[PDB]
DNA sequence: TGCGACGGTCTGACGCTCTACACAGTGCCAGGGGGAGATAAACGAACGCTGAACGCTCCGG
């Protein structure tokens, strides 16, 4: 609400396809149209061709002769956004004129770097409240309702991408001494993603501290389970390395 | 025709690489046909919405 500054344009997408003109919403329009948008959004204003968007949009079969719908396409977005928003060079395409905090994602990647800097420099409040700010950015899933497997390239990308950010999350969690609201996260992270080996190993490192020891291993157990039906091999080395040193039970990492 | 000499013609002129690089002085505008590119409509299909309807286990007086 502070940086909501006059004649601001704001522009999502890790939450859904939405445009915030000073308060007001725009209608960004078909699912085809929301994908455009989003893939200009995703490149930071490159001016993209005309067969680039195409096989964006569609992929490998993209209809013959939908160049003319590309271009409608732009003509909805022209109309329903700024004339001067997006421009067209040699047949590609852009959105320029995108200040600070009018993206997610490059604040997203700013707030990723702040917090980085922060775990350098040592500082815990500042990263702590740097990626709180940042959990608050995507709004359920990534890239709702948007066709071509370009689309869905980005969308796992993005989705990785939040995996390793709360999981730096959560380490930095247990370090600095909290394990409530981290054992609750990571049980509801594995209800929700089963097969991730680091969130697991997150999990022994969260309750092994505590105060959860027996159904840390049965967790432990099932996930041995699941991995020798689903794939048939041995977990990463790491992992049995974290269980050895907790079986000891060494004090030393308190 | 035989002679020389006069002449044009033509060819290469051992071998790689450490090295190795690029290149310059004098017109002008209007009219007109294409085609890319924006606009709003439009033909067609399916995607939602209306709860309704088929049918089971169900706690039940």
């Amino acid at each position: 609400a502070e940086e909501e500054e006059s004649g601001a344009l704001r522009f999502g997408v890790l939450g859904p396809v939405r445009a915030w003109r000073d308060g007001e919403t725009l209608a960004t329009g078909s699912p085809q149209q929301r994908a455009l948008l989003a893939a200009l959004l995703l490149r930071e204003g490159r001016t993209a061709t005309a067969g680039e968007l195409i096989d964006a949009l569609w992929g490998e079969e993209p209809p013959s002769q939908a160049l003319a719908a590309v271009r409608t396409y732009a003509s909805r977005l022209r109309k329903v956004l700024d004339p001067g928003v997006l421009v067209s060079e040699s047949g590609g395409y852009a959105v320029r004129g995108l200040a600070e905090g009018a993206l997610d994602l490059a604040r997203a990647q700013d707030l990723a770097s702040a917090a980085e800097k922060a775990r350098s420099a040592g500082d815990l409040c500042h990263a702590r409240d740097l990626l709180r700010r940042a959990l608050d950015l995507w709004d359920g899933e990534v890239l709702a309702g948007v066709p071509g497997p370009y689309a869905q390239t980005q969308r796992v990308r993005l989705g990785e991408w939040r995996l390793q950010l709360l999981e730096t999350r959560l380490d930095m969690d247990l370090d600095q001494g909290c394990h409530a609201e981290a054992v609750s996260e990571l049980t509801a992270l594995t209800a929700a993603h089963p097969l991730r080996e680091r969130l697991r190993e997150l999990l022994m490192l969260a309750l092994y501290r505590s105060g959860r020891q027996a159904e840390a291993l049965a967790v432990y157990a099932d996930t041995r389970r699941l991995l020798a039906d689903e794939l048939g091999v041995d977990p990463r080395p790491g992992l049995q390395e974290l269980q050895q040193r907790i079986l000891q039970a060494d004090p030393a990492l308190a």
